[PDB]
């Protein structure tokens, strides 16, 4: 019902924005026949009615922190079409931003994908994908989580069990979370870096995890090693993370220490 069903003469695409084992991702126009309008859209054309049903959930996904598929183009290939995200990626955002970014900024971004994901546990739906790469700046007071749907590997924002069972949870998600947390707090450094992929299971079972940013006050740093805890069900909720993170906020220059904010 929601889902447009697009023909290629509405939608051109002008750069590619990223690409790589699921297909490209291209900026582009969207100008359809019976409107006058040019709305600027994220066109991520998929490699070769299979993936149509998940279309439509992607599609009913309602919330400000999440972005909803606009429409599709299945013809050999399949192409799903969004709204694009002018700022572009939040990670790219604080690596861009490095030294401009206040503690209220990075708090509320916090609340707003905690809220996004607690949006998708409450539709039943797993993210299996969250990563600073993948949520969007709208505006910067305003970000949303993409790519949801994408996943039907990212072995440094997975949770331990999902690297060596492949269990994916909304508790495997709040793992993620932790980690998109530490790329915020430590303006966009990569999570073990250097560190190959093969051995992050040995890290992690050895009992390690990713240092303290920096910017981070106990109490914040804390939150994040508690994402990470071996044991899915002691990680907090995505609705307390909500809460932790919308009272940090309140008072943000208490939770962040960062050098030109007060
Ligand atoms: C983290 C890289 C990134 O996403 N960068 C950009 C994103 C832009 N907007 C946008 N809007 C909606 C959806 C997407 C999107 C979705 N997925 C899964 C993507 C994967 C890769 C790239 C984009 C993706 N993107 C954007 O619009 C203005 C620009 C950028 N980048 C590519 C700007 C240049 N960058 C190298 C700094």
């Amino acid at each position: 019902a929601l889902l447009r069903i697009l023909k290629e003469t509405e939608f051109k695409k002008i750069k590619v924005l990223g690409s790589g084992a699921f297909g490209t991702v291209y900026k582009g126009l969207w100008i359809p026949e019976g409107e006058k309008v040019k709305i600027p859209v994220a066109i991520k054309e998929l490699r070769e009615k299979e993936i149509l049903d998940e279309a439509y959930v992607m599609a009913s996904v309602d919330n400000p922190h999440v972005c909803r598929l606009l429409g599709i183009c299945l013809t050999s290939t399949v192409q799903l079409i969004t709204q694009l995200m002018p700022f572009g990626c939040l990670l790219d955002y604080v690596r861009e931003h490095k030294d401009n970014i206040g503690s209220q900024y990075l708090l509320n971004w916090c609340v707003q994908i905690a809220k996004g994901m607690n949006y998708l546990e409450d539709r039943r739906l797993v993210h299996r994908d969250l990563a600073a790469r993948n949520v969007l700046v709208k505006t910067p007071q305003h970000v949303k989580i993409t790519d949801f749907g994408l996943a039907k590997v990212p072995i440094k924002w997975m949770a331990l069990e999902s690297i060596l069972h492949r269990i994916y949870t909304h508790q495997s998600d709040v793992w993620s979370y932790g980690v998109t947390v530490w790329e915020l707090m430590t303006f966009g450094s990569k999570p073990y870096d250097g560190i190959p992929a093969s051995e992050i299971s040995s890290i992690l079972e050895k009992g390690e995890r990713l240092p303290q940013p920096p910017i981070c006050t106990i109490d914040v740093y804390m939150i994040m090693r508690k994402c990470w805890m071996i044991d899915a069900d002691s990680r907090p909720k995505f609705r307390e993370l909500i809460i932790e993170f919308s009272k940090m906020a309140r008072d943000p220059q208490r939770y962040l220490v960062i050098q030109g904010d007060e």
